[PDB]
């Protein structure tokens, strides 16, 4: 998974690059130093995962795709010591290829629910954090963490990310090439309007106008199936219709401006 691969996010892919990228590949060119610890927060389905994952891809880093939820135990001393393992072995994946290391932390929110006092989680994730910055380590390893709740991050914890992106919902015209990039691979009837489409589609996310295209598609292959026909008919205005009847957005009503509040 490549950055090309990645419809819109042009000015996201350039703060990623100009946050692990450049120092990765040109550390005496940042006599201020840098951030290791960056947050990429929003609603789900936006491409967090994704462009974690594409940048990695385009350092040729050591990656480590983490999913919070997974480390965290109901019992006693396994949550905080998943998590000094993992750091552990970025630094010595690091060490060892002599190259930076990427951990990705997905829901990252998730460290600090209650499984079980949940502090001891919190405080070593956070000195494994603050241990990154220490100008004696000789590994290179970078912490993205990526939420949708960021409202459940205390401000401590916000303190070890010192980048920290919004990535919102599609906007008209980022929507419009999400449809134009998804519906390439399908056929279209001419009476189809993606820019009537790009507007209808306002509160929907890039995975919901995949989810959409999708259903659409699955209407004419269902026509097809159950005809016992060879090939579909191509799909028409009338068909993202009757899905957008029924598949509402992702991300409710508040839940939007949680979002921009917090942001
Ligand atoms: N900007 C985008 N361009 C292309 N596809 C996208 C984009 N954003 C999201 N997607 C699609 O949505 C899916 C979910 O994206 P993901 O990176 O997991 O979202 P998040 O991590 O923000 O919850 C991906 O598999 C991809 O199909």
């Amino acid at each position: 998974v490549t950055l090309n691969e990645i419809v819109g996010l042009e000015d996201v892919k350039e703060a990623l690059k100009e946050a692990v990228v450049y120092p990765s590949k040109r550390p005496d060119l940042f006599p201020l130093g840098w951030p290791r610890g960056i947050l990429l927060y929003g609603p789900p389905g936006c491409g967090k995962t994704m462009i974690a994952a594409a940048v990695a891809n385009e350092l040729d880093s050591e990656f480590i795709h983490v999913d919070a939820a997974s480390i965290m135990s109901k019992w006693l001393g396994e949550a905080e010591k998943n998590v000094a393992k993992i750091f552990k072995t970025a630094r010595e994946l690091s060490k060892k290829e002599n190259k930076p290391a990427i951990i990705f932390i997905d829901e990252l929110d998730a460290l600090l629910a209650s499984y079980t006092g949940e502090a001891r989680v919190r405080n070593q994730f956070l000195k494994e954090m603050d241990g990154l910055a220490d100008k004696n380590e000789i590994s290179k390893v970078y912490v993205i963490g990526a939420t949708n709740k960021p409202w459940r991050l205390d401000e401590p914890f916000l303190r070890r990310f010192q980048k920290r992106i919004y990535i919102t919902l599609p906007d008209k015209a980022h929507r419009l090439e999400l449809l134009k990039h998804y519906s390439s691979k399908v056929k279209l009837d001419p009476n189809v309007n993606l820019e009537e489409l790009a507007e209808l589609t306002d509160g929907y996310t890039a995975s919901d106008i995949r989810d959409i295209v999708q259903s659409a598609h699955m209407r004419v292959v269902k026509e097809m199936f159950e005809k016992n026909l060879q090939e579909p008919r191509a799909i028409n205005m009338d068909d993202f219709r009757e899905v957008l009847k029924v598949r509402k957005p992702s991300v409710n009503q508040d839940m939007l401006k949680a979002y921009a509040a917090w942001h």
